[PDB]
């Protein structure tokens, strides 16, 4: 069937959307090419409703069916509970979107009866009602990039009441599920610091190592009903109250299969029958069913002594190479039989020999060495969007701050360390906001952090390491140059120097934000301090940090 059905009527936005990068008084400081800057807008949802609309078949084999297997005797351990109403309600963002029925997100935090009412009888229907499709909005998400231009990546989700009711049946199940199912194969499980040690392990156990990542074109409407289906069936496998079996199998057919998309004027723009990106369930299933269709394909494809690394949509596999001409045979199979389970690639994937050359959830392994000169594996990127989405957040407020996210999960890279720290925290110094706390996302979930507790944060995702890292490789030294150039960043001699002036005025002002100064930025001076092990980072309750991925998820810790 196809992904989706359109009546004509236009994907809307709700306020005015700018596309060019706003400037103030800080962005010449950050960036010079301004023009390379751009935002997407709704007014090209058109061009991405032609991209992910198309015709999905699906062939299941023996292999498909055996995996399955598997994952459900795996699903059956599992014990997950109902949550209450208010529990659910403590887990909505405070800026998520209102309800049409008379409420917002504040109002379910903290837990008005008119929310409170609402939620209830929507559960109720629930209960009552397995068959009447629910609606959907979709809009057009507003993203930044650095031109090459990328359209607009579309959201659809169901009203306020609807996602706190998710939460009530599978908030558990989505949290504690995947791993058991897939193992040490479950991404979201990791930090950074944890991630990277598996990597780099899996890589070090195979003789002759080979490795790739697997780019789905689309995945969400690769999605089928079946797909969908066999998700649910998953879920049933748990120990469930009866009433979370009920709710869940309700939301499955009246929800997650598919349904009527609406625009944010209330005007019906067609019908939906792939994955919605943003229900409850978007993150689980997208990985239990990226998992389930990888790990059949590796069996059909016969890779040797294959370990894969799964977060959502996003897949790399590492096995043992039976040679270049085998390998890339054996690849056209994972990819034939991909295809035939419904998941055929963007880009083709190719067969890569070291390491670093792999990209995977959107970074590759590089090294550097430590205050000892003892080598240190780390995850990094290019850093042109996050210094793009830099840029935009120099002059704008949003509500998730990239810069901030982006700072703690690369914390040891270079441009990280040298740009985003530096630009930032003088920012921080000048507003006097060095104590305010602020939004961002991990892995799809938003979380308050304060910018102070960054060394504590640091520490615990990355190691001390983290704080004294040099001799970086000539090829991330390269990258972060070549983007520099391209955007127009000040180069990082600037970054140094001002980075000095930033460590000393953190210095002055004591406490916490000394601590800043000294951790942070012992990189930008000659005679260095020592950084021993910091006290508060023991006590940093980091717990629901690195369980599970909820993008698209409404979730907030
Ligand atoms: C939509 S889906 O099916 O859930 N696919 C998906 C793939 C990958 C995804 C996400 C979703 S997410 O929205 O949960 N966030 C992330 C993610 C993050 O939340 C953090 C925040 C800033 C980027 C960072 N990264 C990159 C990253 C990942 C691991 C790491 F150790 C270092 C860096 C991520 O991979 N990755």
């Amino acid at each position: 069937s196809m992904s989706y059905t359109w009546t004509g009527a236009l994907i809307t936005p709700c306020a005015a959307e700018e596309s060019k990068l706003p400037i103030n008084a800080l962005s010449n400081s950050l960036l010079r090419h301004h023009n390379m800057v751009y935002a997407t807008t709704s007014r090209s949802a058109g061009l991405r409703q032609k991209k992910v609309t198309f015709d999905r078949l699906q062939v299941l084999d023996d292999h498909y069916r055996d995996v399955l297997k598997e994952m459900k005797a795996k699903a059956s351990t599992v014990k997950a509970k109902l949550l209450s109403v208010e529990e659910a309600c403590k887990l909505t963002p405070p800026h998520s979107a209102k309800s049409k029925f008379g409420y917002g997100a504040k109002d379910v935090r903290n837990l008005s009866s008119k929310a409170v009412n609402h939620i209830h009888s929507v559960w109720k229907d629930l209960l009552e009602d397995t068959v009447t499709p629910i609606d959907t909005t979709i809009m057009a998400k507003n993203e930044v990039f650095c031109v090459q231009r990328k359209p607009a990546r579309l959201i659809v989700f169901p009203d306020l009441g609807v996602r706190v009711c998710e939460k009530m049946a599978l908030y558990d199940v989505v949290s504690t599920l995947p791993q058991v199912v897939m193992g040490s194969s479950y991404g979201f499980q990791y930090s950074p610091g944890q991630r990277v040690e598996f990597l780099v392990n899996t890589w070090k156990s195979k003789k002759n190592p080979m490795g790739f990542s697997y780019d789905t074109r689309c995945f969400d409407s690769t999605v089928t009903e079946n797909d969908i289906r066999v998700e649910e069936s998953i879920y049933q496998c748990c120990d469930l109250a009866p009433e979370a079996r009920q709710a869940i199998k309700s939301l499955t057919e009246r929800l997650y299969i598919g349904g009527p998309l609406t625009n944010s004027k209330g005007q019906n723009c067609g019908y939906r029958r792939c994955r919605a990106s943003g229900v409850l369930t978007t993150s689980c299933g997208n990985t239990l069913t990226c998992y389930l269709k990888a790990s059949a394909a590796c069996r059909a494809a016969k890779l040797q002594d294959c370990t894969m690394l799964v977060n959502g949509d996003d897949l790399v596999v590492i096995c043992e190479s039976a040679g270049t001409q085998e390998d890339a045979a054996s690849l056209r199979v994972f990819t034939e039989a991909m295809t035939r389970y419904s998941a055929p690639p963007g880009d083709p994937p190719q067969p890569e020999y070291d390491l670093e050359l792999i990209t995977s959830c959107s970074s590759n392994v590089s090294v550097a060495h430590d205050a000892s000169g003892k080598r240190v594996y780390y995850l990094t990127r290019d850093p042109t969007t996050p210094l793009a989405r830099a840029a935009w957040e120099t002059a704008r407020h949003t509500p998730v701050n990239s810069w901030l996210g982006n700072i703690i999960m690369y914390a040891p890279t270079l441009w990280a360390r040298m740009i985003l720290m530096t630009h930032f925290f003088s920012i921080l110094l000048a507003q006097e906001q060095l104590e305010k706390a602020l939004d961002c996302q991990i892995y799809g979930a938003c979380y308050s952090i304060e910018p102070l507790d960054l060394p504590q944060i640091i520490e615990r995702l990355h190691g001390l390491s983290a704080f004294s890292l040099h001799s970086y490789s000539p090829g991330e030294i390269n990258r972060v140059a070549s983007c520099l150039r391209k955007l127009g960043v000040p180069p990082l001699r600037v970054w140094r120097h001002r980075a000095r002036s930033v460590r000393a005025r953190l210095l002055s002002q004591g406490g916490r934000a000394a601590t800043c100064g000294k951790y942070l930025f012992n990189w930008a001076v000659k005679t260095k301090l020592k950084l021993t092990p910091i006290p508060a980072a023991s006590q940093l309750d980091l717990s629901g940090w690195f369980v599970a991925g909820y993008s698209g998820g409404d979730i907030y810790h």
